[PDB]
C-alpha cells in the first residue's frame, strides 16, 4: 500500500529531503537524506557536534564488518559493514545493505538539517570507495520482490527554516501523487541519473545554444542538490534573460549569484514578473522531447533566494526543479519520469506543467 510511504519524507529548505530509516537489531531509528545524486548509504556512526543521534554498531547484534574503510574528499570518512536496513514508512520489508559508518567529517552534516546520514540512490558506478559497493536500492530489489523503481514527490514548502514535505514511494508509482501524463527521459547512462536537456526557454524564449552546452559536461537529477545548477555559458545566458523579464524592479548582483536575499513584506511578491522557465528534456523517441515548466515559486525559495546556480559539473536538476513534479526513477526501465505534483506550488495564472511532445529535424 502506497498510501503509507506519502508524506514519508520531511526537511528544512535548502537542506534537502529525508525519510527516516532503522538500521541494525534493536532498530536504531535515524532520519537520512534521500540523494539521487549519489550511491551511497553512509550514516553518521560517531559523535558530532551537529549530530543529535548517530549509528552505533556496537549496539546492533546484526552488525558485520566488512574490515574496509572509505574516504571521501570533495570530506567524509568511515568504516564499511552491513546490517539490517528498514524504511518504517516505506516496503515492509528489511534488507541487509552496506553502510559507511561515518567516523570523521569536515563539512558534511549541516547543522540543523535533522538528519544523521544520506541513502545515495544513484548506481554502483558512482559508490565509494568503488563500484563493488552494492548501493542500497540494488540490495533492496535483489533480496526483495520490490520493482526496481522508485519516485520522489518532494513538496517544497509553500524565524526557522521553512519545514518541506514529500513522498518516496519505493517500488512504484503513485497516481494521486500526480496529474495529466507522465512523460519520460531516457537515463543516458546509469551512473548519476544522467539525462539529457535539448532545449531551454525563459518565458518561450529559447536560449538558442547548442544543445551539447545544456548537458556539459553532463546533465542529472540530484534530490541532493538544492538548486538549479547550470554550467557556466548556460547559466549566464539564464540570468541574463531572467534579468531582463524581471527588469521591472532591480536587484543587487548578490541575489543573481544566489548569495543575497531579495524581500517583500508580504504576500506582494511579484510573481508574475518572474519568467517560467522550461527545461526540454529528449524524449524516448529520437527526435521527440518534452518540457518540463517551472515558475519563479520554484526558483526563488524562502524573503527570497535565487535559487539557480552556475556549475562546473554539468547541470543539476535539484530540488527546486524536482519540486514541481512527481519524479519517477524507473530504473527498471532505465528512463525518468516527470508528471505535474499534486503538491505543486502555483498562483491563478500560472502553473508548473510536464507537456509534450515537441519534436526536432546529438546533445549528450
Ligand atoms: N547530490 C550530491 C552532490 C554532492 C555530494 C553528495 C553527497 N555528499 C555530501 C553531501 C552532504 C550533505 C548534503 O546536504 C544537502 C545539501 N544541500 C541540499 N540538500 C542536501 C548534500 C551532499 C558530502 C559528500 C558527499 C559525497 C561525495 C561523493 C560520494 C558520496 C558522497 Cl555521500 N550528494
Amino acid at each position: 500500500s502506497f498510501v503509507e510511504m506519502v508524506d514519508n519524507l520531511r526537511g528544512k529548505s535548502g537542506q534537502g529531503y529525508y525519510v527516516e530509516m532503522t538500521v541494525g537489531s534493536p532498530p536504531q531509528t535515524l532520519n537520512i537524506l534521500v540523494d539521487t545524486g549519489s550511491s551511497n548509504f553512509a550514516v553518521g556512526a560517531a559523535p558530532h557536534p551537529f549530530l543529535h543521534r548517530y549509528y552505533q554498531r556496537q549496539l546492533s547484534s546484526t552488525y558485520r564488518d566488512l574490515r574496509k574503510g572509505v574516504y571521501v574528499p570533495y570530506k567524509w570518512e568511515g568504516e564499511l559493514g552491513t546490517d539490517l536496513v528498514s524504511i518504517p514508512h516505506g516496503p515492509n520489508v528489511t534488507v541487509r545493505a552496506n553502510i559507511a559508518a561515518i567516523t570523521e567529517s569536515d563539512k558534511f552534516f549541516i547543522n540543523g538539517s535533522n538528519w544523521e546520514g544520506i541513502l545515495g540512490l544513484a548506481y554502483a558506478e558512482i559508490a565509494r570507495p568503488d563500484d563493488s559497493l552494492e548501493p542500497f536500492f540494488d540490495s533492496l530489489v535483489k533480496q526483495t520482490h520490490v520493482p526496481n523503481l522508485f519516485s520522489l514527490q518532494l513538496c517544497g514548502a509553500g524565524e526557522v527554516l521553512a519545514s518541506v514535505g514529500g513522498s518516496m514511494i519505493i517500488g512504484g508509482i503513485d497516481h494521486s501523487l500526480y496529474t495529466g501524463s507522465l512523460w519520460y527521459t531516457p537515463i543516458r547512462r546509469e551512473w548519476y541519473y544522467e539525462v539529457i536537456i535539448v532545449r531551454v526557454e525563459i518565458n518561450g524564449q529559447d536560449l538558442k545554444m547548442d544543445c551539447k552546452e545544456y548537458n556539459y559536461d553532463k546533465s542529472i537529477v540530484d534530490s541532493g542538490t538544492t538548486n538549479l545548477r547550470l554550467p557556466k555559458k548556460v547559466f549566464e545566458a539564464a540570468v541574463k534573460s531572467i534579468k531582463a523579464a524581471s527588469s521591472t524592479e532591480k536587484f543587487p548582483d548578490g541575489f543573481w549569484l544566489g548569495e543575497q536575499l531579495v524581500c517583500w513584506q508580504a504576500g506582494t511578491t511579484p510573481w508574475n514578473i518572474f519568467p517560467v522557465i522550461s527545461l526540454y528534456l529528449m524524449g524516448e523517441v529520437t527526435n521527440q522531447s518534452f518540457r518540463i515548466t517551472i515558475l519563479p515559486q520554484q526558483y526563488l525559495r524562502p524573503c527570497y533566494k535565487f535559487a539557480i546556480s552556475q556549475s562546473s559539473t554539468g547541470t543539476v536538476m535539484g530540488a527546486v526543479i524536482m519540486e514541481g513534479f512527481y519524479v519517477v526513477f524507473d530504473r527498471a526501465r532505465k528512463r525518468i519520469g516527470f508528471a505535474v505534483s499534486a503538491c505543486h506550488v502555483h498562483d491563478e495564472f500560472r502553473t508548473a506543467a510536464v507537456e509534450g511532445p515537441f519534436v526536432t529535424l546529438d546533445c549528450g
